[PDB]
């Protein structure tokens, strides 16, 4: 199933992105990843058109957070199931 | 229920924010998150108007801490319960 | 067996690299390593010519990720089995 | 009970602060927190006037450490007990 | 027994150093240490002249890795056994 | 008992400091602490005059490590036993 992710610098902005993503389309929040250097990603799963709508809303909400910084965003439509048991996206 | 969060650079300032937030309104401190790079967030839950009063007081106290730096602050009024079992806000 | 790895700055770009690598050749994703400072590597195993095709595709996909940054890439054709029980490449 | 904390950049300077704090007043060292980026805090508890005397001595000792850097210092006199079970200050 | 170590910035370059070290002399890879800030070290043990040959080959291979950076290298010929149970070199 | 500590930037240089300290006086290596940002400390215990001799030798050896950087050094002669059960110096 399709995967969407928004990476911010800072925790409060990632939470806003995570809230705005789930409220914007039929997606479920499945993942929260921390890789250091203040870089934090939230991950959603769903239909690709729904994930597109969630990520769109997630980005513009996280941008408006006080001291919020979006670092990177990305969507994959049909990720290989090999990723699912190696990377924390589910 | 509503969520409020203040992210500082440095530990002592996050503790002051956490103390000033709980003392400023009917909220309960539920979370302390560390994402690296000296970035640390404390999280409170309560009624949105109470969370607004706590966050307001939390910010101006943390700012007055010696070597204190507030990085980002944010309030969500009715976060989706999907966040609660993925992100450490409860 | 041959090992290929792509290191990015940021999580979403590493996931794209990991997806693009597995979809580009007969390789299996075996590893995801985090060393701090936003530096994250995904690792694939397979035949050397297949790993070359995967890494090639992995790099140009990760480069096109919004806010994606490839830091370092490398392929070893017949790594010593001593590495396999010390480093997380399998 | 009152809480005092000194955050340094570097480990040896935090240990000197921790030693100088306990030797300067009736306080007990209860906490050592690491938040990344070389930022490290030691925490003492006691009477507020005692904590003031400890923190005063802690700061000027840590400053004289070779390559020592104090980042932030702070004292709370009667922190809310809500903090005690969320933050590592006891 | 003698210890050799190469520290790189980045994971793929440390793996190349680790592979090139074991393939260059009678040494065994025993250690992989992560200290943050992208700084990563691989450690080999063996005869000092063998460790010298491995480290020599490890360095020039890691240097040729795409985006590879060697930060620090060092050899000790007869380290004290006190180190062995405190530091992860065995 | 007296405590001595040398903090370096990088792992190989901390190991050299740890080896040079134990070989320079009647001290025992007891601790290895990692606080992020490449900052790493080794800690020795012993008589204060012995710790002085070890730290002296530890510093000039770590300085001569290829890419070695000493960040901070410090000695306490009679640290309070309160530190021993809060900080990893024993």
């Amino acid at each position: 199933i399709a995967v969407g992710m928004i990476e911010t610098r800072g925790f409060p902005a990632v939470v806003e992105a995570a809230d705005s993503m789930v409220k914007a389309a039929r997606v479920t929040l499945v993942g929260y990843e921390k890789i250091g250097s203040g870089r934090v990603t939230v991950i959603v799963r769903g239909d690709v058109s729904e994930v597109q709508a969630s990520v769109s809303a997630g980005i513009e909400a996280a941008n408006r957070v006080n001291g919020g910084e979006v670092l990177s965003t990305h969507i994959i439509a049909r990720p290989h199931e090999n990723l699912e048991y190696v990377l924390p996206i589910l």
